[PDB]
């Protein structure tokens, strides 16, 4: 056939769905409704623009609504879809431009509305120099504030947030990091968080841990931050405390949520309603180690969701087959890579789990420049089964993490990892790869 | 028990064996006889000493005979084992110190004699500024010649050789590369050799291809190199044309050679004689893609041999389970990694094989500094089974090659690679990893 595919949201999942569907089947009418007035941009890059490394914000968009148009795809920014007359029985789609509101129908509907910041309840959040880092507009806001220092407080020592810390220091601010749990990167085992505390500290960041924030001081302006542990003075504050999925519209039309709260999906990205798909951060994914659904709001997973929905609609054969949880981020001079489950998580799930954590190099002892390289393996006591892993390096790669993600994907034991014929040469690895050394193999 | 382990050769295979056995069972009498007067050093490092980047040649050794002694291991350099009275029936081991010759016995024998340069029959090789890069003493000889320029010819455009060209340019010389076959790195598909020709050229290296060397001109000094394509003036010439294993003493004792010419072995590194193992460059290894014995003289495989033999002897349970051929080297601003089979070799072996070759980046389009990244996949037509692949980057690393090595290890298809959840973030990968892009996925 040659019918009508409506994409709600156009950031990553949504743009992927649109771009792939129209390529795979040029008969479709493909329309994207984005509320934000930008479309198809790398949120991941926002801290590099903040920091000054990337000169202009527009650098971050992959495709313009104009290039889209050239390619058969009609994108509307600043259009919010306010209601769907689903099943029910499509029309559906009332939505809003500049001035007006109006109707549309669809044959295939891709929900790709993303995630919004998850705001803690703290009096004084509403003030003038409290910010959030999610969108292009967020970037504009911030980018205005920044030059004109002086003192920043960042709530949340998650990856973005560690990422913001570096950006603000690169922009000359003094920065203190506040975290309610005891370590930075609290969702991973503590050795890694340690490494990070030391690197933040080396670069002038103050890291307050185990800290209850009580309010943001000011008369609508923000100058403080009052905490259980004292008062942090700050004319800019960044809330970096989580995101939650944008599910509200999809519940209105009776799309089912999964246990995570994100929209449920099958290997075809299809929801519970016929003709409705979801993609990207509003959607659950099957975690392959946990053997259940999971929310993993990463941008590469959004692209793989989007592209699967896209292909499926264009009548190609395409399945999405799940995640293992691999992430990497850059914080100052560390590259921090995780995958699978941390020992704590492994334990919480009931495994009889053990961890090893080793410190190697990134190149021969004798090689000029060779840096430290840590690897963590989390495994199942008896079986040897791999459950998760971390590698940290200065390295632009390592990224060695990818090998673990590979193994986690099938069952994959410590034994299997030992048997792997990895690449040796003095500039890149010691003669035993740090993954091999960590395998069984020292403690 | 508490018997006597004798290791002939003490470079990498040999050293690993000795060190692992003594640790694993301290009751062993462990003695190493090395002919070369150095022991336990990184030949792979030699070009970085050549180039000046690593200041002194001793920086390459990992353990001194002294530190070994402290750890229960007796090493003798400048000791050649000249005969073995095998089975036969051990005394065996007549060998030679400084002055003397003498007898020893063994209960376990590890043959780790390595490999020697494989010289093409060329009149005038015997002269004064012709050199080879294999040993610590080779390193001395060249380090003497180097400062004092002026014109270098390298025969052979293998990894050492490309490695040498870089070293020599960093040391001021003009360098011309002479290769008999049509490409640099003739052993791999040609895309890769091409990228290297361009890099070599961009750094001042002249690269003569399809070139028959006829002889080394001079009166016992060398100043030329006469070739089917003209005359290359050269006061220093590096022969970098292959190695062959040192199987001579082992044949004398009736140890069996494999079809490769290297010593045959089992998963326990045991030879055909009871009590006799081999480790390192003298030893074959089972290739897991080709499902037969293979020669893969790399230093990481030597450590893996060595440590297996070692363990086995101290009566730990240990097995070596083959290789897949993964290698990586650095030539100027390229890191070049291959694994499995090139398409050529794939086809020689009779697979219905195809290849894909793609060029991506190492980091988001918008990220500062992101470089190119290429990836080659070699696969079976129908099944989708991976057969080999290459990745080249500037990257320290990528090294992504390890993922393929991983997959090659189990059967592993292009499909499987596709399903992998790798790590995305702007500094390190585009949002589709270049492995993923390559997979089915563009041509
Ligand atoms: C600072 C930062 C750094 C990051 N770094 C990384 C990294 O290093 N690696 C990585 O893999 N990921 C990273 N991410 C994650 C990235 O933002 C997402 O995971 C990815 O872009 C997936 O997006 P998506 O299309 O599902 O939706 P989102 O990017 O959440 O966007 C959906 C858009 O659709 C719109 N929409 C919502 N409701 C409606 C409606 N009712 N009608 C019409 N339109 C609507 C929204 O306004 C929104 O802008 C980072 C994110 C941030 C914020
Ligand atoms: C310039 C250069 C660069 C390299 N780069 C890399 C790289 O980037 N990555 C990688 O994986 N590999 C690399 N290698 C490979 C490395 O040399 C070997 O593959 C590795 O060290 C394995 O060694 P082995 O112990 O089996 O024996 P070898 O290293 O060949 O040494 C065994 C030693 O035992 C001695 N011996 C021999 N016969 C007798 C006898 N009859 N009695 C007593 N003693 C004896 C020899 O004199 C010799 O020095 C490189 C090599 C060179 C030369
Ligand atoms: S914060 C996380 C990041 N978020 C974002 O990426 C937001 C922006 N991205 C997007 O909006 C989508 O990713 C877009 C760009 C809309 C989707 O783009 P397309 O789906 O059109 O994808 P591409 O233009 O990247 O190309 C897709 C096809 O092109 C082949 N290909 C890509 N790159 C290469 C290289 N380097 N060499 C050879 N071929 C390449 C891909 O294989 C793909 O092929 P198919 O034809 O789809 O199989
Ligand atoms: S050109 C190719 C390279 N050639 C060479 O390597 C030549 C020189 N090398 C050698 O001679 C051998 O590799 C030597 C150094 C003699 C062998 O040394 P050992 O066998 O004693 O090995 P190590 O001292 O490296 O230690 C082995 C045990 O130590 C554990 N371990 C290593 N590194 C770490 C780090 N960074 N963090 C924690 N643990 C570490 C190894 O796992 C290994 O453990 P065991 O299981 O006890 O052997």
């Amino acid at each position: 056939m040659g019918k009508r595919m409506v994409v709600v949201g156009g950031v990553a999942g949504g743009a992927s769905a649109a771009a792939k569907a129209k390529r795979e089947n040029p008969e479709l009418e493909v329309v994207v409704y984005e509320k934000s007035g930008w479309v198809s941009y790398g949120a991941c890059g926002l801290p590099y623009v903040l920091s000054g490394e990337i000169p202009r914000l527009e650098r971050l968009v992959a495709r313009t609504p104009e290039e889209f148009r050239k390619q058969g795809v009609l994108v509307h920014t600043r259009h919010e879809v306010v209601d769907v007359d689903y099943e029910l029985r499509t029309l559906t789609v009332h939505d809003h431009a500049e001035g007006r509101t109006f109707q549309d129908r669809f044959d295939h509907l891709v929900l790709a509305t993303g995630a919004r910041p998850s705001l803690p309840p703290i009096p004084g959040t509403e003030q003038e120099g409290v910010y959030t880092l999610r969108t292009m507009e967020d970037g504009e806001r911030l980018l205005k504030a920044l030059p004109q220092a002086r003192r920043a407080a960042i709530l949340g020592a998650g990856y973005i947030g560690l990422e913001a810390a570096e950006a603000f220091r690169k922009r000359g601010l003094q920065v203190t990091l506040l975290e309610a749990k005891d370590r930075p990167l609290p969702h991973w085992d503590p050795e890694v968080g340690a490494l990070l505390k030391e690197e933040l500290e080396r670069h002038g960041v103050e890291v307050w841990t185990g800290v209850k924030v009580e309010a943001f001081r000011g008369m609508g302006r923000v100058e403080a931050v009052e905490t259980s542990e004292g008062v942090v003075p700050a004319d800019l504050v960044l809330l970096a405390t989580g995101i939650r999925p944008n599910t509200e519209l999809a519940q209105a039309m009776g799309v089912a949520l999964g246990p995570t709260g994100a929209i449920a999906t099958d290997e075809r990205m299809r929801t519970n309603l016929e003709g409705v798909y979801a993609a990207g951060d509003v959607a659950e994914s099957f975690h392959r180690v946990l053997k259940r659904p999971y929310w993993l709001p990463l941008g590469d997973v959004a692209n793989k969701h989007g592209r699967t929905a896209g292909s499926v609609i264009a009548g190609r054969e395409a399945r999405f087959l799940g995640v293992v949880g691999t992430a990497i981020f850059k914080a100052f001079d560390l590259a921090v890579a995780t995958t699978g489950l941390s020992l704590e998580g492994a334990l919480k799930e009931g495994f009889w789990a053990k961890k090893v954590f080793i410190q190697s190099r990134d190149g021969a002892h004798y090689y000029p420049g060779s840096g430290p390289l840590w690897v963590e393996l989390v495994y199942e006591e008896g079986t040897g089964r791999l459950l998760g892993g971390a590698v940290v390096a200065r390295g632009h790669g390592a990224l060695r993490i990818d090998v673990l993600a590979a193994l986690l994907h099938r069952e994959g034991s410590v034994e299997d990892l030992l048997a792997l014929d990895l690449a040796y040469a003095p500039p890149f690895s010691p003669v035993w790869d740090p993954l091999l050394i960590a395998a069984q193999q020292a403690r």
